[PDB]
């Protein structure tokens, strides 16, 4: 069960911009921004969850 989440409703997306607004995944990766994160949630078939906001 997810404690926290982001809005990944409109994903997948072909590109992201490069702003550095970090998110820490449950896989212990820091994702540079929400769009990289929500791209990875989709790619992982929803196995990826958000651990917390900010860099791991």
């Amino acid at each position: 069960l997810a404690a926290v989440s982001v809005d990944c409703s409109e994903y997948p997306k072909p590109a992201c911009t490069m702003e550095y607004r970090p998110l820490c995944g449950s896989d212990n990766k820091t994702y540079g921004n929400k769009c990289n994160f929500c791209n990875a949630v989709v790619e992982s078939n929803g196995t990826l969850t958000l651990s917390h906001f900010g860099k791991c």
